């Protein structure tokens, strides 16, 4: 009867597209903003004033990100030939989360929720696997070109330093053209990626993998497994032992066939393009796309950004935009919100915030597991085919349960 | 009065697998089949001596004899060129033999009703067809030791100008960088193949690239396949209700772990490595698994046993202790080979004896009589008892008594 909202300090908001923009909103109207009062910096991010703004509006929350330390990203629509014509874009902008990452560096660590109730396709996965992408470099900044003819491909190294160049032959096509391509990494960039898996399977207690095909790319994988080897001995050998797990390299497809005959309960290393792919596939074995949850760890220890690890859903958005009722799960974009603020409440010591935020994890994760849910979730029960409308919830009818609940559980702690 | 069999190139392996080929041959192979043998060793020792020639060798001598059967072999690493001395940390015969082939490489499981796949909804097989030729297979990396300037180039045979295109400035430190090709010609043959695939065994075909991040390279694949369905095939792929789609690869394996199964699945040469051992591992061991290159020609095929030479095992058998080696995948590798021996013959009888081979095998386990690993798939491996599982000779030994019934019983 005369009540005080929570203080929860300063996050930078990226507004995004189509269905999860919708449930951006209503996660802010029911969840967030009647408990916490947030100083809000919010950035646009839609794919209309980004192509407004020249795409400045994407660099712009990037930088806001660095000054205010935590950002929670709505899933945006990435241009394409169909979307220039959609949207009559300026441009083919470029993606949002790569101009994003490419800004503030660091890993991506993806994982799904669980809901004991919710069967996995992997019948053995009983603990979660969190998989950390390193986020930078190989093909996403790859150099790539058709070969129109017969000729010479080369591929050199000039020193900056003005010593002699080195000059390594890809390919003589004899027979006709094909395709060709350079990449790259950076060794400080694989090594702030080392840091932060050893680091991360240190705060869960889990052991270590990284994966690389270093049989075949033996300079190139082998240096990603030189600087995890050289890393863990000097500097968390101890402390894994201490804490009885360990860290072993494998090669990409021993680990793609452990992971899928494990229990999970392990941190998963993969350079970028390996986790980009395994983590849709890990996702998916889970149950539900919807489930799948994401945060970039920057290098400087402090600066995270939080997100859904899926799209923005644009097959229901059409339903949704034609009166047709939706059953689109929330809850990745629930624990974007939620791992933000958790994070902003740590560097805060924020212990009313920091309670909100797993009140609110643990609250949507009890609703599901009392049996209330979208119909995702509801077909890896049933199975897709034998799913009622009665077994499930629409969009709008789990917002209110969630909301109502959280109510109940907010309340019942003061 | 033995069958038939023609001429097989077969190359000899490392380790356990090399001591259970020799068991499948004169148990299984040669009581039944007479053949004419061309025998490579490709044992670690000997691509030593040879520098690896003879797997040069091996590679030519299935070009003029049209099938290839191929034990596994060691890949050495450090510890490897240690243990044997090795004059340098060899490359995988597999990648030899596929750079001078060509083509794609078929995987399959081999699916036993009793033996539980871990994927739930996999009640259909799921074909991988992996290019076998280029990208990362025949790549030059090399470690850039400090700042300075990575650049790649093309220069025309022709003689025209030279184009160079900026890879990276390396401004703050060293790392790595590589240089990565294919060839349009084996791309078509990897279309070609692909299509040719699906529409022999009646199922839809799936194309995975990563054409939104390279849009030149992948591109290439895309558009190849996409101009060869269009002008040569989606007519006979819509007269059998199937039909063909380029995917992106993450796109991909998320519908692969929900679906069925029951498609075609093309991947590029990395992607089919990767994602046929996530599948195998699904429909329930790693090991049960057919791997079957497929060459341009049409007329030329590689049976190989897909995985390890399973050190532990071979030790095991070293010191003379009791082993349980499944020899699964070796078995159909012969198999596989003898049977498209027989189609190249009109041998209808060396036909016959390779799928009842086949069949024995399959279900000689799903009577109940396997190896430990198999065991372990169905009860977990905590639970295994001696009682549960044959061992390695005692299981050849039952394959082969239910064979020879299996053939009388066919007269
Ligand atoms: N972070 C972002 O800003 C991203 C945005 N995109 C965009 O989203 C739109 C559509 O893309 P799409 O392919 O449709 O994917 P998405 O995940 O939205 O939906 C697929 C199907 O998954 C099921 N599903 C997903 N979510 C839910 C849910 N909540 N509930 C129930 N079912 C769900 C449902 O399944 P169904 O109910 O139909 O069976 C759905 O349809 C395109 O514009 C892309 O640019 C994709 C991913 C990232 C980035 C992009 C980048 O940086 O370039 C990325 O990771 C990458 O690099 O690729
Ligand atoms: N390929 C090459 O193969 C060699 C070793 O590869 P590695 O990665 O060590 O994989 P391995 O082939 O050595 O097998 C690894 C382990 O998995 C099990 N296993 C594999 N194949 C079988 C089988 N046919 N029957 C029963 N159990 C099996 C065994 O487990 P257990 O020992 O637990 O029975 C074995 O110890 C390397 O030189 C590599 O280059
Ligand atoms: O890659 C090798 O060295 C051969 C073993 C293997 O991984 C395969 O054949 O799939
Ligand atoms: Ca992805
Ligand atoms: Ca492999």
């Amino acid at each position: 009867h005369m009540s005080k909202k929570i203080s929860g300090g300063s996050v930078v908001e990226m507004q995004g597209d189509e269905m999860t923009r919708i449930i951006w909103e209503l996660i802010k109207e029911k969840l967030i903003f009647p408990y916490v009062e947030l100083d809000l910096h919010s950035y646009d991010l839609g794919i209309e004033n980004r192509d407004a703004t020249n795409d400045q509006v994407t660099k712009d929350a990037a930088e806001a990100i660095k000054k205010h330390n935590v950002g929670v990203k709505c899933a945006t629509i990435t241009p394409d030939e169909k979307r220039v014509e959609e949207f009559k874009l300026k441009q083919m902008w470029k993606s949002p989360n790569g101009t994003i990452r490419n800004i503030l560096g660091g890993t991506v660590f993806r994982e799904a929720i669980i809901c004991k109730n919710i069967p996995r396709l992997v019948s053995g996965w009983v603990k979660p696997i969190i998989i950390g992408q390193h986020a930078y470099g190989d093909q996403y900044r790859a150099t790539d070109f058709v070969v129109p003819g017969p000729g010479k491909v080369e591929i050199t190294y000039t020193p900056s330093d003005g010593t002699q160049k080195v000059t390594y032959l890809v390919h003589n096509f004899e027979e006709g053209g094909g395709v060709a391509m350079g990449m790259y990494n950076q060794d400080k960039s694989i090594e702030d990626f080392a840091h932060s898996s050893f680091q991360m399977a240190l705060s869960k207690g889990w052991p270590l993998y990284l994966s690389t095909k270093n049989t075949i790319l033996k300079k190139y994988d082998g240096r990603f497994k030189d600087i995890f080897q050289e890393i863990y001995d000097k500097q968390y050998k101890s402390q894994f032992e201490a804490q009885k797990i360990w860290y072993e390299h494998r090669l990409i497809d021993d680990m793609v066939a452990q992971a899928m005959k494990s229990e999970g309960g392990f941190i998963w290393a993969c350079k970028n393009y390996d986790g980009d792919v395994q983590s849709d596939s890990v996702a998916q074995g889970y149950g539900s796309l919807g489930m799948m949850t994401s945060v970039l760890v920057c290098p400087d220890g402090k600066t995270v950004e939080a997100e859904a690890a899926h799209g923005t859903v644009t097959r229901h958005y059409r339903m949704y935009q034609k009166g047709q009722e939706t059953s689109t799960n929330p809850i990745a974009s629930i624990f974007a919100w939620t791992r933000g603020l958790a994070h902003r409440a740590k560097l805060d010591n924020n212990k009313e915030l920091a309670f909100f935020a797993n009140a609110l994890e643990e609250v949507s994760i009890e609703t599901i597991e009392a049996g209330f849910m979208t119909k995702d979730l509801a077909a890896c029960i049933k199975g897709l085919p034998n799913v009622q409308r009665s077994d499930y919830l629409n969009t709008f009818e789990f917002m209110d349960k969630l909301g109502e609940n959280l109510k109940i559980k907010l309340a019942q702690a003061k």
